[PDB]
């Protein structure tokens, strides 16, 4: 069995290997990359996502989210308070302000210490989940707006034609902006490209050990657990590496820098934080190996998780028994 310790693997494809996206994912899995839940892909040196980032400041963040924490430093939830719209140029200036900017630090490990010590005492503002793309249309390789769609994969594997679309999302971050512990909708893959700015630190639990994280989360968030049998789908809970180590949960960590891709694999729980002003693009995707994960994915039916139009068909076709209850949660 390849990668039996479930370490995060880092890949350096050549420009030739960068042509066929599906083939490269399948290659990485042949080497055991999925066992970690997360992999890093460094694009070939010849590749670029677009020519420059000089003209992005007029993109609108219609609903910036202030991430307000509750709990203790290593075990907390966050809620998202909606703020007034602002442009990317306005948000960059805010991220760089004395109130929100990255503190002085020695290295990524020092910054990680400072994040876990201090995150809860601040409420950073995240421009998340903005439909759109920063890939130039002429970028033919690993262009996250030109991937094969999940609907077409389901149709190719299973023969059923379904409605829905699959488009990318932009994330504009600042110091301390936080992504809570989650797997993807329907336990899909994700791919994330850091277009510019400061790094993003990731934490990940191997898919084979995801239920260990779930059982800890039910212990640590006991009211949330009573409210919903899949409350990590709400995407609000944080647990620090120190707490994970104290409770024996297997995980790994890695820092993504500008110009690098990360892939999350089906049922790979992940969480993380931004080091400073940055912009990432991400999208979900599927492969043949996902289908079985999709059929077994948990679902929130309490009403909190509320998701896209296109998840309807995935539930309806892969999980017909759950469909009725889940749809009640969506309505
Ligand atoms: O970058 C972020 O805030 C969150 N991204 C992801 O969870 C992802 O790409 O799967
Ligand atoms: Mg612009
Ligand atoms: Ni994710
Ligand atoms: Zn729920």
């Amino acid at each position: 069995a390849q990668n039996p310790n479930c370490n995060i693997m880092i890949f350096h494809p050549t420009k030739e290997e960068f042509n066929d996206f599906d083939k490269y994912i399948a290659y990485m899995e042949s080497q055991g990359a999925h066992r970690a839940g997360l992999a890093k892909i460094i694009p070939p040196k010849e590749w670029k996502a677009r020519e420059t980032y000089d003209n992005i400041s007029e993109i609108l963040i219609a609903t910036p989210l202030q991430q307000v924490a509750s709990g203790r430093a290593g075990v907390f939830t966050q809620y998202h308070k909606k703020k007034k719209a602002m442009t990317v140029g306005e948000y960059r200036h805010l991220a760089n302000s004395k109130k929100y900017q990255t503190p002085p630090h020695q290295n990524f490990e020092d910054l990680e210490r400072k994040y876990w010590k201090n995150r809860i005492y601040n409420s950073p503002i995240y421009g998340a989940d903005i439909s759109g793309s920063l890939f130039d249309e002429n970028t033919k390789q690993w262009n996250l707006g030109h991937l094969g769609t999940i609907q077409d994969l389901l149709e190719k594997e299973c023969g059923v034609v379904i409605e829905g679309v699959n488009t990318p999302y932009l994330y504009f971050g600042m110091w301390k902006t936080t992504f809570a512990w989650h797997t993807e909708d329907m336990d899909l893959y994700s791919i994330n490209y850091l277009h510019l700015g400061e790094p993003k630190t990731w934490y990940v639990v191997p898919p084979e050990h995801g239920q260990r994280l779930e059982r800890l989360a039910r212990e640590l968030f006991p009211g949330s657990s009573r409210g919903c049998g899949a409350f990590l789908r709400h995407k609000v809970a944080l647990i620090s590496p120190t707490v994970l180590k104290e409770n024996g949960i297997p995980f790994n960590r890695i820092t993504q820098e500008a110009g690098e891709f990360m892939v999350t694999f089906p049922y790979g729980y992940h969480a993380g934080f931004n080091h400073g002003f940055n912009c990432a693009e991400a999208i979900n995707f599927a492969t043949p190996r996902w289908i079985d994960y999709g059929k077994m994915a948990s679902q929130c039916s309490c009403g909190e998780a509320r998701v896209t139009f296109s998840m309807d068909a995935f539930v309806r076709i892969l999980q017909p028994e759950r469909y009725d209850l889940w749809k009640r949660g969506q309505d």
